[PDB]
């Protein structure tokens, strides 16, 4: 949002950025001094202490400084020493805020008169940025606000320096306006480059020598760290003085700004007994605003919130951290934990819960130990399935979870768990002929949309094409009821509009990076009426000129950061209601004659659940957004309900702070609104009276007092507004209006039609175990959908950590099983041997051939392997096979080689082209080796060797060759191994594993060839007529 | 060899490209000199993602182990890694957008295996620019993946799975009339 | 799905014009007659099988093995009451 900033972090920005003709004098001359300091680095760094005289002061977010005698005035070094011995660590008292003086700024003394002293101040608001100055700066500036000169500077307008020195500079000395001009201007510029949404300079001092920058007071748009980062660098925002900040807000902080999502967490008394996890920034106020009403107040540990669709494990984190903080120290009547929240639209409600119950699971012995009890309550999508998961984490590890729906009142629970209550401009903007445009790829989101048009038994669908940036034009798949259609898909958002002159809504599901720049886009397209902008986080300056353009162009903006809204029979913006199950479960397929505006998106959920039990339902709902300023107002939406015929009594959500509500008593005394208007705002707490102390002489006065909940609600009723005693009551009131209606005749209540029915979605009805489908598939060697990779049984950091290689992979992979390191070795042996055996080979040839003919490497490899099989590569399986057969069918080695002869086949794996028993093959010799030495039995490599015995008898060449020894070698590893049954062994050899090793083997041969071609640059070949025989029939 | 050649077809573009394609995009935004923020905004200016960046789960506080793996030893036993440090800034930059914005193993694997080559000192940067060029990268993922490849193809054996047929409800026919 | 069943003939009723009267098990068989006549108004071992026993199934019916493996589950049976098949055509397999 717009936070505040140190005097340091502010002075090294200005001095750093500031463009003017204008000397400003002591640049950078500012030091640092904490009660870690080193002086003698203080002093190396900077010289210019010990030049001249000093001035010396907090830097902690202390305000009205001079006045508390806070400043140490022209001081030696010796003396800014002295001055802040009784003070650095020192606890000190400013107003009601108590905390230590840790942080100190030293400065050269400025000698100056108090005519020298002016005061400077720019300040944005929804209509441009004010300047104000004043002549008489200082410590006694008082009330600058009436005192001070204003001047706006409009949205995209420049600051004039004509209108600077004809007005601002009026009471300024003569002499002093052209360099003050100069200045100022300068400033607005640097305000504005940097995202500053404050900036105060008092005093300001111009003397003799030039201008100089005595104090600074400002607020940047945190929001727009995204644009800045290069220019504010590790820009620091520090917590105001008193408060001091705890590891854990920092943390969740951490969290927000690096994702889409909301995650927030302020501790109020750590030590407190109730501790509440709520989402939703409506619900967390309203839950807050529960606990206190029922006495709470001072047991209430911390107010946070996450919304905006967190992951599974950012809720993990978000819970882990609240888990921590609650079993640090045990209370005698043991905690509670409230995990609500209201009816969600688009957090999956299943998915978030899964995180919350992990960090339950391992926070269990800490909660037992604490005696801490959890009260659940919660709607949204997949809401039955997270509700299901929470019960059972309460059974399976002995903590009391006591789980409620949608059927339970939101702030039901905290009765429950406190033991009070047993536990058991357009004013139409939709209509049904509505065509959208979507901005994003949000496939659910659409579908949802088109799932609430065939209920309300609209005649087409409201989404007409979706604008995705990353993808070509293609079309997309939907569902129309049951029939299925397609919905085009645009790259340029110029060819959507092209095509579909009929759309006048965009839905912007946009990132608050990519926003802006879509929404001014849209405006450039007059067939676009109504803009509804979803994304929280855009920087208040960036949407001022949305604002501006939008009002000019008379295009509706609903939002930024809202959800949109709904209006049953017609329209949903995205989102909005969620879920069909809870369209049907609020009656939103049909209107009633009841309008409402919200804040809130989550809080909208939970009116249409209210005002759909208490009358004849929702006629039309806006969620406003909650940025600071909306792109349309609670007032302009109020306006647009009186002039619909259709709204028969309106209903407002307000919330603490801002006036927006005053202007609805203004407009009922001024008789524009005359229709019933139901009214509540949130925030009814604050009894913690952290008052946020005024930041600067700028803002400080207006009436702070009327813009809390409490004023707000008194100022309501008495304006004739029907306000309730409470949120609990509000159901009640809204009945107690319709009642009265309805009794008037002004409400001709309609009988019910029964909706159009759509099937249930396979992926809900399996998840709710409602339907049964049995699987295509069977796999037992690898499961990739776990935390980690899992290959047979084995995750894949024990494979590492036990140092398995490649045959140890391969083991598991092809076998399911964790072999020997002997048996490991031997596979990597066989693959190294088999690796390559030059390019004449038939395989070798077909790749070269194929790399040859241009091809990439993929098709090159297949061409080549293609070739193994039979009479290439064959003989691995086939000896080990022919080998086997023999040594169990008992035969001899003799009676073999001889059945063989007889039977007219010849040995797989004897025989040699030049090898012979006095010259040996070099990898058989390897292999073998190997073999004896680590292979506890080899009888089957025995047998194979007298038979080889036998037929190098014959002739001398007729030696066990690599692919024999291969083959009997690995029947050996596989049944003498220990790790297989006689079938498993058997079946593996027959399955072809043995084929396997030498295609895994020799495919890295042909990669090299492939590769070797390339790096040869060889050319595409054509074989010799010559080496061919034609032997063609006769004519 | 019909069953794993079948499926080392489907190889080489939106499966088991990533590898190459990381390799290629990173050395060329590195080698061109633009600093990693520079880098992912004329990514997004171009509407291209960046290769070897996301994950379905894993995010920054749950790491991926693949990665975990390798980064560590290659951090551990590699002389120099200029093109990793640039790609996991990148990751900085990305992860600081969405948390599941991470170097995955594709991407991982890919500058981990360009600084392989220009670093261990076996190659000039000529030999090493070649290699990469001519797809030594997606060798890599073929040999390496054809153990997996040859494993399912032993399994559905020893599975003793029948014929399939895709059942026609998986099916959108759109004819022509 | 007989109550879907019933229910196009009711409405084939009421489109034609034709009087039709639709009744389900909750009616006896034959009670449609005296209807329809204006009768009455129109509105070796004793055991051979325990919960331990065990079967094999001659032939490839996948069908009728599902349907008493859910009788099983749903009289609560420790075990399935098909313990095998015998399939003279494939090679054996599970
Ligand atoms: C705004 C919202 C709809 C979409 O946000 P998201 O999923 O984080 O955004 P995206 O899908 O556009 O992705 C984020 C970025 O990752 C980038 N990205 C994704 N994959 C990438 C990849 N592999 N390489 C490079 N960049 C990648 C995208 O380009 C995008 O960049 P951008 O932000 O500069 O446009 C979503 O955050 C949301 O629902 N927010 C809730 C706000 C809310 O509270 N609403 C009000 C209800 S009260
Ligand atoms: C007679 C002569 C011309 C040919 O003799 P030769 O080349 O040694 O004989 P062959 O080509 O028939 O091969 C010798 C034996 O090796 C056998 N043999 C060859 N390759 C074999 C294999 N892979 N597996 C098993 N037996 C094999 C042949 O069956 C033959 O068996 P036999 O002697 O029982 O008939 C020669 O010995 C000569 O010049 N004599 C004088
Ligand atoms: N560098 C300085 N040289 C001279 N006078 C100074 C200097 N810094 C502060 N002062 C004087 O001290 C007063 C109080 O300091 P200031 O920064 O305005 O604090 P605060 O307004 O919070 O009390 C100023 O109004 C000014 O008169
Ligand atoms: O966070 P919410 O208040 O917009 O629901
Ligand atoms: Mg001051
Ligand atoms: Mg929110």
């Amino acid at each position: 949002s717009a936070k505040a900033i140190s005097e340091q972090t502010g002075k090294e920005l200005l001095y750093k950025f500031i463009c003017t003709t204008s000397a400003i004098q002591n640049r950078f001359k500012y030091a640092r001094v904490t009660p870690d300091t080193d002086w003698a680095r203080l002093l190396q760094d900077h010289p210019w202490l010990l030049s001249q005289n000093l001035v010396v002061k907090p830097d902690q977010l202390i305000k009205r400084r001079g006045k508390l005698g806070l400043v140490g005035v022209n001081l030696t070094l010796d003396g800014v020493k002295s001055w802040l011995k009784p003070r650095l660590g020192q606890e000190a008292t400013v107003g009601k805020a108590t905390g230590f003086l840790k942080n100190f700024l030293i400065e050269p003394f400025v000698p100056h008169s108090q005519a020298e002293e002016f005061y400077v101040c720019i300040y944005a608001t929804r209509e441009g940025d004010y300047v104000l100055f004043h002549h008489e700066g200082g410590v006694d500036v008082g009330d600058v606000d009436a005192k001070a000169q204003k001047l706006l500077v409009g949205v995209d307008e420049k600051l004039n320096p004509e209108d600077i020195k004809k007005h601002l500079l009026v009471h300024a000395p003569e002499d002093k306006k052209e360099i003050l001009a100069s200045f100022i201007s300068g400033l607005f510029n640097f305000y504005e480059d940097l995202y500053f949404t404050y900036l105060e300079i008092n005093p300001l001092v111009v003397t003799k020598d030039g201008v100089y920058v005595l104090d600074l007071a400002a607020k940047v748009d945190a929001t727009a760290d995204y644009i800045c980062k290069v220019k504010w660098g590790d820009i620091e925002f520090p917590p105001p003085f008193g408060r001091e900040a705890y590891p854990e807000e920092a943390y969740i902080a951490d969290l927000d700004a690096k994702s889409g999502a909301s995650l927030k967490l302020t501790l109020l008394n750590p030590k407190g007994r109730i501790w509440t996890m709520v989402a939703g920034g409506g619900a967390s106020v309203v839950y807050s605003d529960t606990i206190c009403d029922l006495g709470g107040v001072n047991e209430l540990a911390n107010y946070g919130e996450y919304s905006g669709a967190p992951s599974e494990q950012q809720t993990y984190d978000y819970a882990k951290t609240i888990l921590s903080l609650m079993t640090r120290e045990k209370h005698p009547d043991g905690k509670i934990l409230i995990i609500g929240g209201s009816i969600a639209n688009f957090t999956n409600v299943a998915a978030t819960f899964k995180g919350i119950v992990r960090a339950i699971r391992d926070y269990q012995g800490p909660l037992k130990e604490h005696e801490v009890t959890i009260f659940v309550r919660r709607g949204g999508p997949n809401y039955q399935e997270g509700l299901r998961v929470m019960g059972e984490v309460g059974k399976t590890t002995g903590i009391p979870i006591h789980v409620f729906g949608t059927e339970t009142h939101m702030t039901a629970i905290v009765g429950m768990a406190l033991g009070h209550r047993p536990i058991p401009k357009s004013t139409t903007l939709f209509s049904r002929h509505t065509k959208a445009i979507v901005w994003g790829m949000q496939t659910r989101a659409v579908q949802g949309m088109l799932d609430f048009d065939y209920v309300c038994s609209r005649d087409e669908p409201s989404v007409a094409a979706m604008v995705y940036p990353f993808t070509g034009d293609h079309k997309q798949k939907f569902y129309w009821g049951h029939k299925e259609i397609l919905i085009p898909v645009f790259k340029n958002m110029a060819d959507a509009m092209r095509k579909h002159p009929e759309v006048d809504v965009l839905i912007n599901f946009a990132s608050l990076r990519s926003a802006y720049d879509s929404t001014m886009e849209t405006m450039n397209y007059a067939q676009i009426r109504t803009i509804a902008i979803i994304a929280e986080g855009i920087p208040e300056a960036l949407t001022r000129k949305l604002i501006k353009k939008a009002d000019q162009k008379g295009v509706t903006i609903i939002g930024p950061a809202t959800v949109g809204g709904i209006k049953p029979g017609c329209f949903k913006i995205g989102n909005t209601g969620g879920m069909l199950d809870n369209i049907l479960a609020s009656k939103l397929y049909r209107p009633g004659s009841v309008a409402y505006v919200s804040r809130s998106g989550g809080m909208s959920n939970e009116l249409n659940n209210i005002i759909s039990r208490t009358t004849d339902g929702v006629y039309e709902g806006v969620a406003i957004g909650g940025d600071r300023y909306p792109g349309s107002t609670f007032m302009d939406h109020v306006l647009r309900y009186q002039d619909t015929p259709g709204v028969k009594m309106i209903v407002v959500l307000g919330e603490i702070g801002g006036t927006e509500e005053y202007k609805i008593c203004r407009g009922i005394k001024e008789g524009r609104l005359t229709k019933p208007i139901v009214c509540w705002c949130i925030g009814t707490c604050a009894t913690m009276f952290s008052s946020e102390v005024q930041f600067g002489h700028a803002g400080a006065c207006a009436n702070q007092a009327s813009e809390t909940a409490v004023a707000k609600n008194q100022a309501l009723k008495e304006a004739g507004v029907f306000v309730p005693r409470s949120f609990d009551e509000l159901g009640e009131i809204i009945q107690s209006v319709y009642e009265d209606l309805v009794a008037n005749g002004v409400i001709v209540p309609a009988q019910e039609v029964p909706p159009p029915t759509v099937p249930m979605d396979y992926s809900w009805a399996r998840e709710l175990g409602l339907i049964r489908k049995p699987a295509s598939f069977m796999t037992s060697i690898c499961d990739e959908r776990g935390q980690e990779l899992i290959y047979a049984g084995m995750p894949i950091t024990e494979v590492f950590k036990e140092e398995m290689g490649i045959g140890g992979v391969l083991g598991l992979l092809w076998f399911q099983k964790r072999l020997p390191k002997y048996s490991c070795q031997f596979i990597e042996m066989c693959l190294m041997v088999t690796a390559d055996h030059g390019p004449a080979v038939s395989g070798a040839h077909n790749t070269i051939i194929c790399a040859r003919a241009g091809k990439d490497l993929v098709s090159s490899l297949t061409s080549g392997l293609l070739t193994i099989g039979d009479r290439f590569g064959g003989a691995l399986d086939a000896a080990a096979k022919m080998f086997s057969k023999a040594f169990d069918s008992g035969i001899i080695p003799m009676e073999f080689v001889n059945k063989m002869k007889k039977e007219g086949k010849l040995i797989m794996g004897i025989g040699h082209r030049v090898k012979s028993i006095n010259n040996p093959d070099m990898r058989v010799q390897i292999l073998k080796d190997y073999v004896r030495q680590h292979f506890p039995a080899t009888p089957l490599l025995d047998y194979a060797l007298e038979v080889e015995k036998i037929t190098t008898s014959k002739k001398p060449n007729l030696i066990l060759n690599v692919d024999g020894l291969i083959g009997v070698a690995f029947v050996d590893m596989l049944r003498n191994c220990g790790s297989f049954t006689r079938e498993e062994a058997d079946e593996y050899i027959d399955i072809g594993a043995l084929n396997g090793i030498f295609v895994l083997g020799r495919s890295m041969g042909f990669i090299g060839h492939y590769l070797d071609q390339k790096r040869l640059k060889q050319g595409l070949y054509r074989h010799p007529w010559d080496d061919i025989s034609y032997v063609l029939p006769e004519h």
